[PDB]
C-alpha cells in the first residue's frame, strides 16, 4: 500500500458529511482525493 501524504485545504481536500462514520480513505473528499 502507497501512502499517500495530503494537506486539508478546500477544496483540494475536506472531511467528508459523516466522516465520523467512515474509514481510510472514504473520510475525505475533494480534488486531490479524485
Amino acid at each position: 500500500t502507497i501512502v499517500v501524504t495530503t494537506i486539508l485545504e478546500s477544496p483540494y481536500v475536506m472531511y467528508k458529511k459523516n466522516h465520523e462514520q467512515l474509514e481510510g480513505n472514504e473520510r475525505y473528499e475533494g480534488y486531490c482525493v479524485d
